[PDB]
C-alpha cells in the first residue's frame, strides 16, 4: 500500500472539456468506473439556471473534450453516482427540487434520462445557513449509509441509517461534526474510504484568499471524529499552491478518483487523483452563478528522492 502523503504535491491536466453551446459551465464532478469507462455526471449552468448532465462513457482522459453531453429533463444538482451492492442498483442522489436531497435508482447508470422518480434521502434544515443543506455526499460501511452535507456555514453535517434500511428517507435530524469559519467549512464535501490504509477520508472546499482549495481530514470510522490532515491554504489537501495548474487559482468542487463504483466510496492512494472543476484565472469577474467552470483532473507525485 501507500500512505496518503503529509504534503500533497499534484500536476493537471489543462480544462477536460468545455461546456456544449448553449451552457457556460459544467460542475460539481461525481465520477464511476463503468465497463472499463470513465462515466461522469456533473452540474452545469446556462445562460440561467443550474440543471444537471453526464457525458458519454470515455476510455481516456484525453476522450473527454469531445464526448457527448446529455442534459438530464429532471435536473439533478450535484449530483452523486454508486453502486449500492446490497440492493444490486445504482444510485443518484442530488439537491433540490421535490426534497432537500433525493434519491433515483437505475439498473444502468449510462442511461442519462432512465433513471426512476425522485423520492426523498433527506427532509432536514440547518441553522445559520443562507443556502440549507447542499453538497451531499453518500457513503457505507458494512453496519450503516451515511449522508454528509454542507451548507455555506462552517460546519459539516452527518447523518445516518442502518445499512438493511437503505434506500430510505434519512429524515429530518442530523448532527455538526466539524465546525469552523464558512471560509474554512464552505462547500462540496467528499468522503471516502482509503484502500489499504484502514481509515477514511473527508475532503472539504474552503474559500482562500488566493482562491478555492481542499482541506482534508481523516477519521478511523464513518461515527467516528474527524481530524485535520492538510488545513492550511499555503499546504493543503488541493489548492494553487500545490495543484500545478497553471490555467485556474481555483480547485474546487469534485471527486477524487474512485477504484470501484461502490457505497464505500473506495480510493486507491497509491493513484491518487482528482476531478476538479476550475475557472481561468485571467477571465475578469462576473456573477459567480455565470462563472465559466470546467472540469480538470490532478494526479498525485509518485514518490522521490527530494
Ligand atoms: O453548482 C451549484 C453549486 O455551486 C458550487 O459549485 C456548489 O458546490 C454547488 O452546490
Ligand atoms: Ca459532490
Amino acid at each position: 500500500s501507500c500512505a496518503l502523503p503529509t504534503t500533497y504535491r499534484w500536476t493537471s491536466s489543462a480544462p477536460l472539456a468545455q461546456p456544449k453551446d448553449g451552457w457556460v459551465s459544467l460542475k460539481d464532478f461525481t465520477h464511476v468506473p463503468y465497463n472499463g469507462q470513465h462515466l461522469v455526471y456533473a452540474s452545469y449552468h446556462d445562460s440561467t439556471k443550474y440543471g444537471s448532465m453526464a457525458f458519454s462513457p470515455f476510455k481516456h482522459w484525453a476522450d473527454m473534450a469531445t464526448a457527448t453531453q446529455t442534459g438530464m429533463t429532471q435536473a439533478a444538482v450535484a449530483p452523486t453516482v454508486f453502486y449500492f451492492t446490497p440492493k444490486k442498483l445504482w444510485f443518484l442522489v442530488s439537491q433540490w427540487g421535490s426534497a432537500p436531497f433525493t434519491y433515483r435508482t437505475s439498473t444502468d447508470p449510462t442511461k442519462v434520462n432512465g433513471w426512476s422518480a425522485p423520492q426523498p434521502l433527506f427532509t432536514g434544515k440547518v441553522a445559520d445557513s443562507g443556502t440549507g443543506p447542499i453538497d451531499q455526499t453518500v457513503i457505507a460501511d458494512d453496519r450503516k449509509v451515511y449522508l454528509f452535507f454542507v451548507a455555506d456555514n462552517g460546519k459539516v453535517y452527518r447523518t445516518s441509517m442502518a445499512i438493511g434500511d437503505f434506500p430510505a428517507n434519512f429524515g429530518t435530524a442530523s448532527e455538526v461534526i466539524l465546525s469552523d469559519t464558512q471560509a474554512k467549512l464552505f462547500e462540496a464535501v467528499q468522503v471516502y474510504t482509503v484502500a489499504g490504509q484502514n481509515q477514511y477520508l473527508m475532503i472539504v472546499e474552503a474559500q482562500g484568499t488566493n482562491g478555492r482549495y481542499f482541506r482534508s481530514f481523516t477519521a478511523n470510522s464513518l461515527d467516528g471524529e474527524w481530524k485535520v490532515q492538510a488545513g492550511s491554504e499555503s499546504a493543503p489537501f488541493a489548492g494553487k499552491a500545490n495543484s500545478g495548474a497553471s490555467w485556474t487559482n481555483d480547485v474546487s468542487h469534485g471527486d477524487l478518483i474512485r477504484s470501484n463504483p461502490d457505497q464505500t466510496m473506495t480510493i486507491d492512494p497509491c493513484r491518487l487523483q482528482l476531478l476538479y472543476q476550475g475557472r481561468d484565472k485571467n477571465k475578469v469577474p462576473s456573477s459567480y452563478d455565470l462563472a465559466p467552470y470546467r472540469p480538470g483532473l490532478l494526479t498525485l507525485y509518485g514518490l522521490g528522492l527530494e
